[PDB]
């Protein structure tokens, strides 16, 4: 079934090396790690908020979901299963293993990938559109209103290119790190969500 | 494709850890070899894709040498190693890229003992790194705490259907474990210095 996704793409707060003028100013396919052939969805709503953009997607593609359910089964973090009450979902918490970060590159896509280079992109999976948004803090009923406004099979890949994107993930420096404080930045925590960083 | 050779230490004689079920004393193991083990992916009964050639008790170490055989397997590999921006970066000059030898040193850089020998991420023993490569001879030459008489006592051992019961996904489902392995890539890095190898010589990604 459909799992959805949110999570800030940006946040106005946060400086390093999109201020809320371009992007308040400036649907789109949701893919996995930027890969055209990879689109696993759409975004859904995209709204600017007071600390950043933030967005709701949902992954529909069930050749990818497949590929996700059969490869939750052998996974012992997933088996491991959540934090109860929380009801034990293998695909939800397979995806926020995986992809626990979003990437923007509104404009041409969104990006599922295992850690954003922005940071405070964290994603949120979740059954009900409602739950996901209802996880992050920041959000103001009037932010919920408005999302809750906007809220064959793309995906042309296979079980090989996600597995050869996985260990490139295992050689991202600081990406656990960095889903900690994207996770304590955005308000979201491991004991409420499926977030396993 | 083709048989890709691994070697390195399952055990380090100079590394005491603070868990006790870690231990193998050289006593132990020297026994044991006064008086073959299939080689599997995680400790996977399912995941087996060849098996130890030569096991050396030397100095420093319990060290060895095993082949991937498994055609299955190594398809799988390969298929997925043509989607990795790691292995097509290629290995550090004069090496040859190899995606399959790239792929494998990427993934499982790590050996574990336990009946059977497993390829993981990065093994809990220290010391315990993967160097993959062609040649048998190569490899035991990536680690320079050998001796041309131990290596001459391995190759005297290796010189002298698919067992693989798994899939792409079964390993994707691995992959995803090892991304929440906290020390991880730390681990690896002390492990090739302790051992001596380094990535300017080997497919090392660590």
């Amino acid at each position: 079934a459909p799992v959805y996704v949110g999570g800030f793409l940006a946040r106005y707060d946060q400086s390093p090396d999109l201020p809320r003028d371009v992007v308040e100013h400036w649907a789109l396919p949701l893919n996995i790690n930027h890969d055209d052939t990879a689109v696993v969805g759409h975004v859904a709503a995209m709204q600017s908020v007071r600390d950043g953009l933030f967005c709701l997607g949902c992954v529909t593609s069930p050749r990818f979901l497949e590929i996700v359910r059969r490869a939750s089964e052998k996974s012992e973090l997933v088996s491991r299963g959540p934090v109860s009450p929380l009801q034990p979902d293998k695909v939800v918490e397979f995806l926020s293993g995986s992809y626990a970060g979003l990437s923007l590159s509104p404009f041409k896509h969104v990006a599922l990938c295992s850690v954003g280079r922005r940071r405070g992109t964290l994603a949120v999976y979740g059954r009900d559109p409602e739950w996901v948004t209802q996880r992050f803090p920041d959000l103001t009923a009037a932010d919920r209103d408005g999302l809750r406004a906007q809220w064959g099979d793309p995906f042309r890949s296979d079980s090989y290119g996600l597995l050869g994107n996985s260990v490139d993930a295992l050689y991202i420096r600081e990406r656990l790190p960095k889903l900690r404080y994207d996770k304590q930045l955005v308000g979201v925590t491991e004991r409420e969500s499926y977030v396993k960083a």
